[PDB]
């Protein structure tokens, strides 16, 4: 089959199933009626299934054909002009849980109606989330489970996310990014055409008020707000403010992997461990020592996490170009990651390991992001800036009086954006990439 | 010595030392002059030291005699009427780091001045923070290290904290508490006389505007805001919004232990694990299964963490009185604590342990607070409310559409406050309690 | 002191002490006489000691000033024109064991004389091998312990070793290297002037017979023969045939580190693990998975072993230039190292790890050499060539009928030598490098 037919059929089947389930819920609520157990067994509430045969056959269940349109289309056409494969679209035996299809009702229901919904209708089973080979990394019951939480943690629809992701932990970066984006949109000759903020704000070049992009209500309701800078093609920039901790940088990566991004970058601040370092110097990681106890059950510390040559070259070039000069202000080394925000009180232990690995800086998130980008096959990077010297009696705090690190906050972000630009300019494994 | 003399001498010595250090910094900045190494060796920049002899002698260095006045006074008078002890006050050989005494200058200094300050003046050494026996749990260099971060994480001065602490993780509780406090202050016959909010807002009964207590800027700048409801005696209520995670509930406890509170209470929501539980039911913990990897290096999981009979009795009585009825809406059991926000994806492992311990609920903070209250000898409690049923297909999210858990948010807080009231109504170990 | 005076004094003191000990042994053997315990306590049998003061003072005992002449001289002059330091030379309190000074006698002694030598003369104590800071990595009692075994394992004097070391495991490489060197020496315009073979053979351009360099008696007596290609300056090439196993590649590195080489290169063959690989393709390592149980007590597997950018760039350039074409014949990946020569019989276990690390090849020595070059601060590299496909039913043996891997043995060595040439063309830490 030509891929266009497959896409159209998938969309039609998914729409029919969702509409049927919505109407069944509606008339059960409003008339106390149950659905037949025979017609429902005719694949009435089931996900569409796609299979390609070329050695063997690979089948998976698709969950949102209208959101993954470009990715699915290019992956299907890449296996239709270079190999010999047959494409089949049919109905599966897995059912759509009802909490995922609520977009036209208001469940102001008492306990009896909730019990009836739980009893007579499909629900989520934890034994499910986790012709004989898988075609993609994830099935439908996991992608749909993750898309429901992306909209809750972040605050923006999942249709807006862009392929180049930046992570921060300091709100001044957010202010700088919003200002720079609002300045760039007004430029007549620029790819960007719109800005989407957390909370449901859509700013274009024809809005009377540009002074509501950064409101204080966003940090009230959403744990990890995100700002997207849309492009006409679909190649923009996304900024996510994860926070502080190695457990908040793992869940967001888990939920964000299902969109298949193109690159993850980390931009933050650390604390130097070498006497030659001065506040305001850049650190580039080429190896990570993992002291965060998360991910030790699925990826043991014996497994080595390498670096990616292309990303490091891009970061070095961007630093050289933007800084306008770098053998003394930029270092390359091993960064430590810990889940203990008060490691000083136990320093006398950690010191031993800090000597065996010849570490250069310490932070709290980079190793977890690198591990998650290794597990899900996403390119990753890191570029940190020294904010204090804990071991040499110049210890400071993020947000307090610091006139040398606050100066280099509007230039660190420029280095990150230039790295993204340079990366974009150039260019048992499941067959989908 | 009578304790009054000891208190006066401690205050005078501390004030003299702080003033001397401040003036030395000032004239070094403004005239490029250094201090003598001989007069400075006359105990010019040193903490006062207090010793009591009664078997043996105990000595510690005091850091802020005017903040710990009541505690020190009662502890010293309790050892002067029941034992035979001699009290001595002198000068120690430990020096006051300069970052702790900056309250009258503005260090808009370049790199040269910062280097000079680091070289010619006392600084923080990490080998220090961690007549022959200790008189208190902590020395001065640790109390002063913690008081500097209490003011940064929270946003309020350390002189306002109250002895009865409530922990939450859901901002609706904060809104309810602020409203109830502002309503209580206006009552002519009530112990409370003022409210102190995060960010530096002081509300009394004679303020024109009571509509600025809860602003959205607090969540922008401070990670863990706190609201205090002051009382004339010093017996009020403190509310702290720690957040989500087992690593944010450990650092705040580390920094808050040095004020010697009277009780820590935890008020939040969990996810039920038993089929008989309905959304809106109360869970009371009598044992904790610790799956959070923090604190496993200083308190191994073999050590048992018991419960406190007085606190559990108070919580049961408060629930019975406020709820106005409890053998079916209230359960007692074992709660699990995990650092993985997506445990469902790995459920098939954890299930085994969930069967061996006969668990009743799952949450993310209670076990760490209980362990920290065990280490520092502070009474602790816990009272959770079921918000979803993950294993039985009724899984929900905090902040989403939930009309049965949002109803019992103005009554859960009342149960907590009544428990605090009931607890207040009644009533190698260092000699200080 | 000017460094020349220090060198002359060190040489004179060492020569005097060695001569005194030799004569004492001689006259004890030939006349049954003992040495005085008072004159001997005048520093009569002691190592010279060198100290430099510049912050603090560093002292170490020198063992062979006439062999380390250039290294010591340049390190001492580098600290005399860039810093302020004072140089002192004196006598230490450590004694020279007699087994290290036997170069003029023949101990055809019975048991009585051996017992007398052990009793009345200094001997080796195992508590010793393993003004207040160390000036170099090793002291005299360890350097002298290692120089005695370099001459036994290898078969050549320690004065001939060159700074650029190549490791092999296949004797055909040795034959090719000997032939190429003997051809290069005869060239009138070439840096090389002599060849030194294992067993004590010295070949120059004026020898009648060039057909005795490669004799079969070398493999009889010496475990790890080495061939040196001397240069007039001191910049030549050394080839060492370590053998097979991860325990023979660790002891030779231990003993060879004390000469401070400039680069270690590994050249061997592996077994591919990817279906796209064909026999005769090159693998370049950028991360090592360590399954050899040696070195797990001094460098745990948690510590990451990075790669060196300069060496990898040189290897890539050399492959591109020599091969005369490389995106398909050259791969970059993770190599596994194991101490089990029959891993196939247990494959069903190792497979799991082979999937977590995305490995590309398997060998038996590279990871140990990389770890040893990390511990002693020596640059390291690796370039392997595929010889069989164990997992895809093309398994072969080294030395058996293989007409595609035997062709690329005279070109692999050329790539290694070109890499050495390119590296030479360009260009709590002890102060000596």
């Amino acid at each position: 089959l030509t891929p266009e037919q497959a896409l159209a059929e998938l969309e039609a089947r998914y729409e029919a199933s969702v509409t049927a389930l919505r109407k069944a819920i509606g008339d059960y609520i409003d008339h106390n009626t149950l659905p037949d157990t025979e017609a429902r067994a005719e694949g009435l509430f089931v996900y569409p299934q796609l299979s390609v045969s070329w050695a063997g056959c690979y089948t998976t269940t698709i969950t949102n054909p209208k959101l993954f349109r470009n990715y699915l289309l290019e992956q299907l056409t890449l296996l239709y002009q270079d190999y010999g494969a047959h494409i089949s679209v049919e109905l599966s035996q897995h059912e759509i849980p009802y909490p995922y299809v609520i977009d036209g009702s208001t469940l102001t229901l008492d306990r009896s109606m909730s019990a009836g919904l739980t009893r007579y209708f499909p629900t989520t089973e934890l034994s499910q989330i986790g012709e004989f080979y898988p075609l993609s990394h994830f099935d439908a019951r996991r992608v749909d489970f993750s898309l429901a939480r992306l909209r809750h943690y972040t605050g923006t629809p999942a249709e807006h996310f862009q392929p180049y992701v930046l992570f921060t932990n300091y709100t001044r970066y957010v202010d700088e990014f919003v200002s720079w984006g609002c300045s760039q949109i007004l430029d007549p000759d620029s790819p960007y055409i719109a800005l989407s903020c957390a909370g449901g704000i859509w700013i274009t070049a024809e809005t009377e008020a540009p002074e509501q992009a950064i409101s204080d209500l966003a940090w009230k309701k959403h744990q990890m707000p995100a700002w997207h800078l849309i492009t006409h093609d679909g190649k923009g920039i996304t900024l996510i403010n994860i926070g502080v901790g190695p457990a908040n940088a793992k869940t967001i990566c888990d939920h964000l992997a299902v969109l298949r991004p193109d690159v993850w970058l980390m931009i933050g601040h650390c604390g130097g461990l070498r006497e030659s370092q001065a506040i305001g110097d850049y650190v580039l990681a080429h190896a990570y020592l993992r002291d965060d106890h998360v991910l030790d059950a699925v990826l043991p510390p014996d497994i080595p996490i390498p670096s990616i040559a292309e990303v490091q070259r891009a970061l070095y070039d961007a630093t050289k170009q933007v800084s306008g000069m770098v053998k003394q202000r930029l270092r390359t080394g091993t960064v430590v990651t810990t889940d203990d925000r008060n490691w000083e009180l136990r320093y006398s232990a950690s010191a031993l390991r800090f000597n065996l690995s010849r570490a250069v800086a310490i932070d709290m998130e980079s190793a977890t992001i690198a591990a998650q980008g290794y597990r899900f096959r996403v390119p990753y990077g890191t570029l940190l800036c020294v904010s204090d010297k804990p071991l040499h009696g110049e210890i400071k705090l993020p947000g307090q009086a610091n006139r040398f690190y606050e100066g280099a906050i509007s230039e660190h972000l420029q280095i990150g954006i230039r790295a993204i630009d340079l990366l974009r300019a150039e260019g048992n494994e499941p067959p989908f990439r």
